[PDB]
Order: C-alpha cells, then structure tokens, then sequence
C-alpha cells in the first residue's frame, strides 16, 4: 500500500491554512484539515485538529479498533474541545475552526472507514469509476440534498463558501463516519476543497488513474494551481 500527500498555498492565498497528516510508520490513519479564521490562525485550528485526531488515535486504537465509530467520534471530539479551549482563552482567535477528514483503515485493511466535518472530501477510485464518499457539510449542499434549490447550480450561490458544522464549535453534534470496503487497485482520495472548487471529479478522476501516487498527488496540486488556484490545497493520495 503506497501513500502520498501534499500540500500548497495555491496562487493567492498568502498562507496555507491546511494541515495533514499519514501515518507513515503503520498506514493505519490519514487526516486532512482545513483551517480559517484570523489573527492568525485558521493554521492554529487546523494544526489542532491533525495533532489531536492524531494523538488520540495512537492512544487508543489497540483499544478501541474493534469499534471504530465511537473511536473516531471520540478523537473528533477531543480536537473540537481542544479547539475550543483555545478559543475560550483567546480572545483574538475566538472563531477559528477547521474542516477535518480521516481514513482510518481496518487490521486487515479491507475496510476503511471515513470520518468528516465540513466540506473537506473523500472519494474512492475504482476500475476508472470515481465516487465521492462524504457529503459536504455547508448550506447549499444540504439544499441541493433535500431539496429544491437542486441546481448544481449550487455555487455559485453565495455560499458555497459557508460551513454547517466544523471543528471548533460548542455546538457540535454531527461528525459523520461511515465504512467502506476496498478492493485492490482502488485509490483513496482526502482533499481540502481547495482542489475541488478548481477541479471537476473527471478530472480529477483522470490523475487518480495514475499507479504512482507521488505523481498522482503532484499533478492534482499542480493541476488545481493551473486551472486557478484560487486556494491552499492539500491532498492525500492512497493506493490500496
Ligand atoms: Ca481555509
Ligand atoms: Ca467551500
Ligand atoms: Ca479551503
Ligand atoms: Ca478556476
């Protein structure tokens, strides 16, 4: 199983607000975030969210595998609360928050199970079929979801840009995570929407279609950049 992950300003923003994070030793868990707010940050939020997702899952997955939803539940948790404590003490940075996804991968490595707050993403690639896992958390696509406003069409609307849930709120509730099962040759990807606001799903299917996951990763940045870059964009390619 081979993995690869990148991040970029893009070609306006003048900081990266993203963080990432793969496991490199065990290939168990891959998180992506993406941060806002000012002051700065926004890279604090985001920063938390990787650290603590990650620190909790090392602590407690010998634990707590067997039962992978209250393990990610508790893991998005503990970064929210860690977020938050941060903004109760800090005036300055008192709306920051981010985005996170994580892939936590089963022992064996057949199953995968996704976890999401915002509107980062996560697609599955199989035998050129493209599919995204999550469901973004921002207004516009609950609409669509519903609906009316089923336009798609969605942006631009105003919002678009505009969060339904995100780490670093009191009120949060709904962390999404669902499984699901893989098959050799299959692609995993996380990204911030820092590559889909400038990249279709077929393109971006077409660079998921490359076997080396360093070049996959690479042309997706780079593609993103060309096509715009109007964001930081982060992204973790994973071959099953
Ligand atoms: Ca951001
Ligand atoms: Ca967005
Ligand atoms: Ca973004
Ligand atoms: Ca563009």
């Amino acid at each position: 199983m081979d993995v690869a992950g990148l991040t970029d300003c893009g070609l306006i923003r003048k900081s990266n607000q993203d963080a990432f994070y793969i496991d490199e030793k065990h290939q168990r868990f891959f998180i992506v975030a993406d941060g806002m707010g000012g002051a700065a940050g926004g890279e604090e939020a985001s920063r938390l969210a990787v650290d603590h997702i990650r620190q909790y899952l090392e602590t407690h997955l010998e634990d707590l595998q067997h039962d992978p939803v209250t393990l990610l539940r508790q893991a998005f948790l503990a970064a929210n609360h860690a977020i938050v404590e941060q903004q109760r003490q800090n005036s300055a940075r008192a709306d920051m928050g981010t985005t996170a996804v994580v892939i936590l991968l089963d022992e064996k490595g057949d199953r995968a199970w996704c976890a999401h707050v915002g509107d980062s993403r996560i697609y599955r690639w199989r035998k050129d079929q493209l599919q995204q896992i999550t469901s973004d958390h921002t207004w516009i696509a609950q609409a669509v979801q519903l609906g009316s406003l089923t336009i798609e069409q969605a942006r631009q609307h105003p919002w678009r840009h505009v969060l339904s849930q995100c780490l670093g709120r009191e009120d949060l509730s709904q962390i999404d995570i669902q499984p699901i099962d893989l098959e050799p040759g299959d692609r995993l990807l996380l990204c911030s929407d820092g590559l889909t606001e400038e990249l279709t799903d077929d393109v971006i299917s077409i660079y998921l279609s490359e076997p080396n996951v360093q070049k996959a990763a690479a042309a997706l940045v780079d593609a993103a950049k060309t096509h715009g870059g109007r964001d930081n964009v982060t992204v973790v390619v994973i071959s099953v």
